[PDB]
């Protein structure tokens, strides 16, 4: 079945787990689609074995690193000459975010990937990064569609390109996806013909179907407000609002949001980290510079989140490894526990995407995404709990890197990190 393992580094674990060369080395793998947003091709090609036929990599036009003559060889040469490129061209601060592998085997079998990092040694090895690995899938004719495949398809179709429908859609569809009929593929794309984003995951929630309401978010990026004149952010004003029911598409002011929430019991939390989080990582500030959150010129909408909302948790320090410690992880989780320490064991459903916490990954109810980003969900009404456990500890649905619980920041000196 589909499992959630953490991505093995160089560093932490120097002297269960995963390496690319585990999903790439192996020589009965016959063909790789790749999708992602940068591309380090020596790095990356390396990782393969002789015996692969073809390497189809989609990517943004300018994020994919050649590989210089000096650093060829006898080796990499031939992997090289199976790598059929697909580029996309998009508007200036606009990303193809995804990160997506579509695995082709001896036989007629296919495995499904979904990496937190982007194929560069850098991402892979330095702040922390898991992988979703779908069960084991077989070419046959297909009965009725899983919704996956389905949604996958949609995906597939929404970038709108011939070389995307014939090299890449074509094969897919080939592939029976059975094994994935409890899971859904949740997306983002800037196709102006498929709805995606937060609208489309709203009406998927809805159509999914006295106690607490735990809504919380883990993001390597946190966006600005939604509006230039008030300090609105994504997760207290816009997401979490629409799940509780407390809007509905056809913001209200903090104030009447803050009354709401209390009087609703619910609880937000997004887990980003902190200054001080990075002097007890191994490698120190080495992994910050993937995570993203520019308040410096706009404090209020900080201190909003940070006071009012009380909104930002941190790394339970007892419970993290010594040889990871503090690290923060590139992963993106979104995820909803109903109750009435424990808390996040049983999940009413949980979302593991590429997409961070912003307005140009996710859209909004008038506005469409700008990124082309990619997750699986899992909903309890669709498997009757979701299970969840934390890394840090090491069978359920899900596992997350950050410990389990998460502590919320000490309003005293705790402060997110600014890069």
């Amino acid at each position: 079945g589909a499992v959630f393992k953490l991505m093995k580094s160089d560093f932490y674990e120097r002297e269960d787990m995963i390496t690319l060369k585990d999903i790439f080395g192996t020589e009965t793998l016959k063909r790789s689609i790749l999708f992602s947003f940068q591309y380090e091709l020596d790095f990356l090609l390396r990782q393969f074995h002789q015996n692969v036929e073809n390497i189809t990599i989609v990517g943004q036009k300018g994020t994919i690193m050649p590989i210089e003559a000096r650093a060829m060889d006898a080796t990499l040469a031939v992997i090289l000459k199976k790598v059929k490129l697909i580029e996309i061209t998009m508007p200036p601060f606009a990303s193809h975010h995804t990160k997506l592998i579509i695995n082709f085997y001896d036989n007629g079998e296919c495995k499904i990937f979904l990496p937190s990092n982007n194929f560069t040694s850098m991402e892979t090895n330095l702040p922390q990064q898991v992988c979703w690995c779908s069960p084991l899938l077989k070419i046959g004719k297909e009965g009725l569609p899983v919704p996956f495949k389905r949604s996958l398809i949609e995906y597939l179709n929404s970038y709108h390109l011939k070389d995307i429908d014939e090299l890449i859609t074509k094969s897919v569809e080939e592939v029976n996806f059975a094994p994935l009929s409890e899971l859904e593929f949740v997306y983002s794309t800037p196709s102006k013909f498929q709805s995606s984003g937060l609208l489309s995951f709203y009406n998927k929630l809805e159509k999914l179907s006295d106690t607490a309401k735990h809504y919380l978010c883990q993001t390597s990026s946190i966006g600005t407000s939604l509006s230039r004149a008030r300090d609105e952010n994504l997760w207290t004003h816009l997401m979490i609002p629409l799940f509780t029911g407390i809007m509905s598409p056809p913001i209200l002011p903090t104030n009447s949001l803050i009354n709401e929430y209390s009087q609703r019991k619910i609880k937000p939390y997004i887990i980003f980290p902190t200054e001080q989080e990075f002097v007890t990582s191994p490698l120190k500030w080495s992994s910050s510079g993937w995570f993203h959150f520019q308040y410096l010129q706009k404090k209020s909408y900080y201190e909003m989140l940070r006071n009012k909302f009380k909104v930002f948790y941190k790394q339970d320090p007892a419970m993290v490894t010594r040889r990871r410690g503090t690290t923060p992880a590139h992963s993106k989780f979104y995820m909803h526990c109903a109750t009435n320490s424990q808390v996040f064991k049983e999940l009413e459903w949980c979302l593991y995407t590429s997409a961070n916490l912003s307005q140009t990954a996710w859209g909004t109810v008038s506005r469409k995404p700008r990124n082309y980003e990619a997750g699986v969900l899992y909903h309890s009404r669709r498997l009757r709990k979701v299970t969840c456990r934390t890394f840090t500890r090491d069978p359920t649905h899900v596992a997350v890197p950050f410990t389990l619980p998460v502590i919320p920041y000490d309003l005293a000196e705790d402060e997110c990190f600014c890069l």
